[PDB]
C-alpha cells in the first residue's frame, strides 16, 4: 500500500527524521517510507530540485513525495501541494524505468508536497501539474505549529494525512500558478558551435563531474555518440574524448570517459577512477563542450 | 503493526546495523524497524541520551525503542529494559506532535531496552518508569553471546522479542531504582540575574548552537519572548538579539537570531546561514545569558 | 514478507538508491528493503566482499541480497544469481546468532545477485553454491538498460522478481563455475613462526584495527585466548597484549586490546578509546603476529 | 658599512632569493643584506606595502629598500626608484625608535625601489618623496634581462648600485607623480558613530588581529585609552573590552585585549592565546567599533 | 668582529625581525646578526630554552645571545641580562664542536639577554653565570619603549649595545639568584629498572622523536651503546632496537634506530624515513626506556 | 670577502643552521654566510641538486658552496670537495647574470662541498669540474665528528677552512671520476613528435608548474616562442598555449602562459593565478608537449 518519498536537508546525524517517521506512521499505519536523501546543502533549493525530479517513474503509482528544504520555517508561508501531471520518461535515452519494456505510469498519479519556496521548479517544468493547494487546514498541519520545524510541519505531517487518502483539494486553496514560487534556471548558451554551461553536480561518491548540458542541447547541435569533443572546465583544465555510453568506452582505468548521464545530461568521468577528487573539480565551475 | 526505534553507536559504514536488523525481521517478521540515527560519538552517554529523550510522542504507543552504545560489551553487565510512565510533550512551547492539537499518547505505552551505563538517564528524568527489569533470560538472549557486539545481543535481539509480544517482566529480575546507573547533568547556574550552561551541540547540518538552558530556566529569570539578550559564548562573545520563536525574525539572510529550538532550549543561530561552522564553535564551551 | 537486503557503492547524497527502491516496490509490493550500506569504496570489490559475506546467518530464509558495485557497467556483460548452499556460523566462536542457541538456517536459502566482477568470491568460498545464472531475461531486467546505471538495471529490479517468487533458474543460463569471476585471496603467510597478513580493515566509527589473520590461522600456529602476543603494524608500529574476548579485558581506559572481533578475525584496539584514528593507522598496512 | 633591506615574494623553498643575494656581493662587497621577509602573498601589493611603509625610521640612514613583487615581469615596465622626504615617527604613541629618546633620521635618507605597480602606495603616503626615477640605465639593470625574474633584473641588481654610491639620478629619466602607479587604499568609514574598517592582517605566529582603524580614526571619533569598546568583527562575532595598552591588561591569560598596535592601528587579541586561529578569523573581515 | 646571535618567537612572516635587525646595525654597526630561529611556539619558554642553550660552544667567545618570548610585554617587568660561566662540551658524548679537538672556549665569554621569565632556565643550569643584571638604563633601553614589542625594546636593542661594548655591569643593579625567574624541568624518573620521561620535541624537518632521558641518565642505569632496549612511546608503543650512534645502524631504510642525538638525548627515527609523521607521534607523549 | 652559500635540509626550526654559521664565523672570522635554502625535502638527493646547479654565475668569484643532505650521517663515508670548471651561463636564453652585458665569471673560480651521496651530480654535469678530493683531513673536519651530524661535521666546518684559504688539495686524498657518486637522470623521450617528461617541481608560491623539458629540447624540435603547444599534465589535465618569455603574454589574469623559466626550462602557469594550487597538481606528474 501507500509509500511516502522523504528528502529533506535534517542530515542523518540526529533524530529529526525520525521524529518525522514516526508522525508519518502515527497518522498513516500501513505507510513504507521511503529515504530519498537527507544530505543536501541546507537552503539550497536548485540541489533539493535535482534529488526530487528524477522520481516519478520510478516509484507505483499514488507515491506521495515529502521534499523539503524550509528556512522560511515560523513565517506566515505554508506549503504547496500539487498532483503532477506526466510521470515522465527520463535517462540518457529517454525511457520507461523497469525490466521489459519499462513501467508507463498514468498521469496524475504523484503527488509533491513541499515548501513553498521554488523546490519544485524543475518537477513542475518537467512533469507538469494537474492541481496545486496551499496547506493550511488544521486536519493535516499542526494548530500551534513548531517555530523551527516546518519541514516536519508543514511537509512530513501533511504527506502522511495524502497517504492516508485524505482529499488532496481539502488542504486549502487552490493556487494560480504564479502564486507558486519558481528558481531561476539559467539557459545553457551557444557560442559559435560551442555550448556553454556549469558543472552542475559532483557525482559522489565516485567523482564524476555532471554539467547542465542536456541530451536535447546537444542533439540540436547534432552531436551524438562517437563526436570528438572538447569539454573545457572552469575556463582553464580542457578534455578531450569521443561522447559515449558509458565509462568503459574510454579503454585503459583511469582514461577520460565524456557521456550522457543516467539523468540525461552530458557529463565527464575518468574509467573507474575519480576525475573531480584529484583535482577539486566543484560544482559552479564553467563547463564548454563543442564538436 | 510493531514498530522498532533503532538508535546505535554503529555507524552506516559496514554491515552492523543490518546484522541487526536481520534478526529483528527474524524475531518479529511484521516489525517495522525505523533509525533513528547510528552516528553519534562511540560511548558518549549523555550524546546518545540527546537523540532518544525527546521520541516518545512521535510514535504510536507500543513502539519499543532499542537505544545502544555499549563500551562494557562482553563483560557480565546485562542490559535494563524499561516501561516508562509519562510520554511527555515537548517542543519550544511543550505540546503534544501532530496534526490538529496533536497526538496525545497514553501513559505506560513505550518500552525502552539499553545497555545499563546511563544512556537511559534523561529518558527516566523526563518521563518516569512504572517498571525496569535486567535483561537476562536465553528467551530473549544469547546463551552465548558475541563478546564484542552486545548491542545486537543485549538490546536489538530482545527488542525484537518485545516488539513481538514477549512479556516485558518475564525478560529477568526486577531492578531496584539504585541499580539503574545514570551518568550526571550539569545543572543550569543562577549567576546573579544571568544563567550560566554550556553548548550541549552543534546543530548539524546548519550549524546552529543549543544550549542547557531550557525553556523552564528562562521562565525563572522571567525571559520571554521579545526579552533583548547577550548571550556570550566561549567566555568572549557577547551576542545581542532579542528571543524570537525563528530564524527568520532576525531579518536580512546571515543576521543573529536567539530562540527556543524544537526541543525547547536556548538556542543561537544566523538566519540562513552557518553560525557555529566559519568560526568553529563547539559543544561544551561555555554559554552564558542575560537579559 | 519477502526481504532484500542491498549493499551498493551508490551513497547517500542523492536519489540513487531510492530510485532501486522505488522500483523494488513497484515489482514486489509486500517487499520490505533492508539498506546493508552504501558507502563502500566505488569498485572496491574486496570491500564490498567483507560487507556482504557475513549477512545469511542474520536474515530470514529466503532473503534476497542485491549487492553491487557495477565499474562495467553499460558493457556486454550480466549479472550472476547464485543461491548459496550453507548459511554457515560465524563469529569470534563460529555459532548460529539469535536468541537461546541461536536461529538454525537450512540449507539453500538464500539468493545474491550481483556483477559478475568477482564481488561474490568470499560469499562462493564461505558459503558455497547450488546453482548459478546468468541474469539476461527481459521478464526480469530492462531490454534497453541504462548504460550508466547497471546496479539498477542488473541486480536492483531482478532482485524484486526474485523475492516475488521470480523461479531463479529463468532468469537466464546456468553458469560454468570456471565462468564465475573471482578476486584473488592473498593468504595469510608464515615468516618462521610470525604470522604475516594486512589489516583488512580500519573499523568505523571506533578506530579498531582488523586483520586478514582469521582464528583457525591463529589455531594452526598454536595461540589461544590468554597468549601474549607481539602485533606489529605498518612494519614500524608495535604493540603487545594477551589475546582476550572482548576490549574492557585491557583494564583501564585507554589500554591496548588484541582480540578476535565479531567476524572471526584478529584485531587490535585500544579499551574505550581510537586506536586508528591518532596513528591514521589504514586498511593495507602489514600486521604480523607472534607468540 | 651600506646596507639593502630586502622583501621579496620570493619565498625561502628554493635558491631565488641567494641568486639575488649573489648578485648584490657581486655589485656591492662591502653590503649587509637585510631581509625584511619573503613569504607574501605573491602578486598582494596592498600586503607588500604593509611589510615596507614602517621600516626606515629603524635603519641607519642611506639604507636601500629592494621591496618587489613583480606579476608584469618580462613587459615594457621598469622600476622605479625614490628618495623618500620624511623618516617618519610611528608606533602606538608615535615616536622615533631606539634607546633613550629615540634615534632621530635626517630627511632624504632612504631610498626604496620597486616595480612601478603600486607597491610603493604607502611608503608615499606616509613618507613623501624628493626626488623619483624610472630605472632604466644598462649601468644598472641588465642589457638583456630575464623574462621571468624582474625582482632580481629591476630592483636587487640596481638597489646593489644604489648601495654601492651610484648616483640615484643616474638611473633613469625623472618621473612626474602621476606616473608613479598607486593603489587605492579604502577608507575607514562611520556608520552613525560607529568607525568602519577591515581586518587588514592576522598577526602571525600569535593570532592577534590587527584592522586598519588607526590611532587618529580613533582620537577623531573621541576615543582614548581605557574606553569601552564593542568590536565587532565579520559582520557577525561580538567582543567587548576598554582600550590598553598592552595584552597583560586583559587580566587572566586568554581574556580579550582591544589595544594599539606597533603600528600605530586598533588591534584585537586574547592574552597570551590566540585569537585567530580557534575562530578561523580572517584578513578582510569587516571590524567595525564603537564605544 | 661583534656577533649577536637572535633567538624569537617573531616568525618571519613580516617585517618584526627586520626591525630589530635595523636597530641592531643602528646602534653597532660593525655587527653580524646570526639568526638561531623564529619560529618557536609563541610563549612557550620551555621550549625557546631548548634553541638556545647549546649554543655557546659553537659561537666565537665575547657573542652575545639575544633570546626573547615577551608575553609580559608592556608591563613593569624588565629583562636580565647575563655574562655565563661555562661555555659547556656538548654533543652525544660531550666534546668541544669543530674540527681537530674542537675550539676549547674559555670561561665568562657569553653574554645572554632574554626576559626575566624563565627563558634562560637551562641556559643557568648547564653553563651557570657570573654576573646578573636587571636592565633598566635608557640608555641601553627607549625611556618609552613600545608596549606591545618589548622583545624589540628590551632585548634587541641593548643587546646591540652590548655588543658594542657597552659595560654590562652598567645596564642596571645586580639581580640575587632568586629574582631570576626560572621554569620547572620534570625530573627523569626510576622506575625499577626503567626510565620515565617524555618525548621533549619531534626533531623537524625528519620526523625524529627526541626524549628528555639524557645520556647521562642512561649512565645511571648502565645502558650503553649495543644495550637493546625496550622504547615504549605513548604507553602503549614498546619499540624494539639496540642503541646505536647513528641512523643507518639499523640497517635497512625504513628500520628503526635508537641512538643519542647531538644534544646529548636518547631519540628514536626510522633510517631514512619519518617516524613522527606517519603516526602523528607529539611532544608531551610519554617516554620509558628499559634494557 | 669570503662568501659561504649554505644550502641544507636543516630546516629553519631549531637552531641547527645556527650552529653550522657559529662554526663558520669562528673558523673565517671575515665570512659572509648566505642561505641558498634550508626547506629541501630531507634526502631527496635530485631537489636538492636543483636548488645549487644554477648558483655560481650569480655569485663573487672565490664562493664556496657548502651543500647537505646527509641521510648516510655518522658512516664512513666522507664528504667530496671540487673545484669545478665553467661557471656556466644561464636563463631561458642562455646569458651572465648582472647588469649591462653581464658578469662574466672565470674558469675554475668556484667550490663545492657536498656528501658524496650524488648531490652534485647536475653540478658536475653543467658545470664539469678541474679537481676532486675526499675530505679527511683532521685540519678541516672533527677528529671525533657528531654520529647523526655529519653536514655540520663534514660540509659546513670544512667549508669555513676553504673559505678560510685552507689549499683545497690539502683536504684529503684527490678522486678518480668513478668514486664521485651520480643520481640517475631521466631522459626526455621523443614520442612521434611529442616530447614527454615529468613535472620536476611546483615553483612555490605561486604555485607555476616546472619540467624536465628543456629549452634544448625544444630547439631540437624547432619549437620557439610563438608556437602553439599542447601541453598534457598527468596524462589527463591538457592546456593549450604559445609558447611566450613571460606570464602577463597569456592576456587577462588566470589565463593560462606556456613559458621557459628562469632555469631554462619548459613551465606553464596562469597569469597571476596559481595552476598548481587548485587542482593540487604535483612534483612527478607526466608532462607531454607537442606542436
Ligand atoms: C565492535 S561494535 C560491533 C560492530 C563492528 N563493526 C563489528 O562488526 O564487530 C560493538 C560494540 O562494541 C563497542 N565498541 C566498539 N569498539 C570498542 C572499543 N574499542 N572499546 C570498547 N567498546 C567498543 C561499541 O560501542 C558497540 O557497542
Ligand atoms: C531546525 S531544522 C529541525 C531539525 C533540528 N535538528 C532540530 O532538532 O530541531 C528545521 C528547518 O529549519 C531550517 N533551518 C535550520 N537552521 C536554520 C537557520 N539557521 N536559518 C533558517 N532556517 C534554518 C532548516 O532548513 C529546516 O528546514
Ligand atoms: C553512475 S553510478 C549511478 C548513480 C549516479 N549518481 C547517477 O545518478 O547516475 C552507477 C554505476 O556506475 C559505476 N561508476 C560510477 N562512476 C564510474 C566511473 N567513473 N567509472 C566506472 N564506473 C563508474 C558505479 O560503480 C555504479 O555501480
Ligand atoms: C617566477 S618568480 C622568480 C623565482 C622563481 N622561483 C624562479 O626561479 O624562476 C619572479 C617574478 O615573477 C612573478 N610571478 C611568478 N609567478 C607568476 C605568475 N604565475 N604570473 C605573474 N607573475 C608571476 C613573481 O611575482 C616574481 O616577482
Ligand atoms: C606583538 S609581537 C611584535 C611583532 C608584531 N608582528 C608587531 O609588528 O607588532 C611582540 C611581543 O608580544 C608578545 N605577544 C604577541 N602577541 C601576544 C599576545 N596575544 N599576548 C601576549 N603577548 C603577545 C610576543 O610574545 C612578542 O614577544
Ligand atoms: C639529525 S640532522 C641534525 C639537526 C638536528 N635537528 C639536530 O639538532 O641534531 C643531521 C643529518 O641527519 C640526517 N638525518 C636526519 N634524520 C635522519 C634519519 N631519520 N635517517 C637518516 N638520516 C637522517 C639529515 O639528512 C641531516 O643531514
Ligand atoms: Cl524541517
Ligand atoms: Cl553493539
Ligand atoms: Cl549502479
Ligand atoms: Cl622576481
Ligand atoms: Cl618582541
Ligand atoms: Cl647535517
Amino acid at each position: 500500500r501507500p509509500i511516502i518519498a522523504f528528502m529533506s536537508d535534517l542530515g542523518t546525524t540526529d533524530d529529526s527524521v525520525a521524529q518525522c517517521k514516526g508522525l508519518m506512521y502515527s497518522i498513516c499505519p500501513d505507510v513504507t517510507v521511503v529515504d530519498v536523501c537527507h544530505s543536501m546543502t541546507p537552503w539550497d533549493v536548485e540541489e533539493g530540485a535535482r534529488y526530487i525530479v528524477d522520481l516519478p517513474r520510478f516509484f507505483p503509482e499514488g507515491t506521495v513525495f515529502a521534499t523539503t528544504t524550509y528556512p522560511a520555517t515560523g513565517t506566515t508561508t505554508r506549503s504547496v501541494a500539487v498532483r503532477i501531471k506526466q510521470a515522465a520518461k527520463g535517462g540518457a535515452r529517454g525511457q520507461w524505468a523497469g525490466s521489459g519494456a519499462g513501467f508507463e505510469r498514468a498521469e496524475g498519479s504523484y503527488i509533491y508536497i513541499a515548501p513553498n519556496n521554488g523546490l519544485l521548479t524543475t518537477v513542475l517544468e518537467e512533469h507538469g501539474y494537474l492541481e496545486a493547494y496551499e496547506v493550511t487546514s488544521p486536519k493535516v498541519i499542526p494548530e500551534q505549529p513548531e517555530p523551527t520545524f516546518y519541514g516536519r510541519e508543514m511537509v512530513a505531517i501533511p504527506s502522511a494525512h495524502l497517504a492516508a487518502g485524505f482529499p488532496l483539494s481539502e488542504v486549502g486553496r487552490p493556487l494560480e500558478d504564479h502564486e507558486i514560487v519558481r528558481f531561476n534556471r539559467p539557459a545553457v548558451e551557444q557560442d559559435g558551435e560551442a555550448l556553454v554551461g556549469v558543472v552542475s553536480a559532483i557525482d559522489h561518491p565516485f567523482g564524476n563531474v555532471w554539467t547542465n548540458i542536456h541530451r536535447t542541447d546537444l542533439e540540436k547541435a547534432g552531436i551524438g555518440y562517437g563526436a570528438r569533443l572538447r569539454l573545457t572546465l572552469d575556463g582553464v583544465l580542457p578534455f578531450e574524448a569521443p561522447l559515449t555510453p558509458t565509462f568503459a568506452d574510454a579503454g585503459e582505468i583511469g582514461n577520460i570517459a565524456i557521456y550522457l548521464n543516467s539523468r540525461g545530461y552530458l557529463s565527464i568521468a575518468r574509467n573507474a577512477a575519480s576525475l573531480a577528487y584529484p583535482y577539486h573539480l566543484k560544482e559552479g565551475m564553467s563547463a564548454r563542450v563543442e564538436a
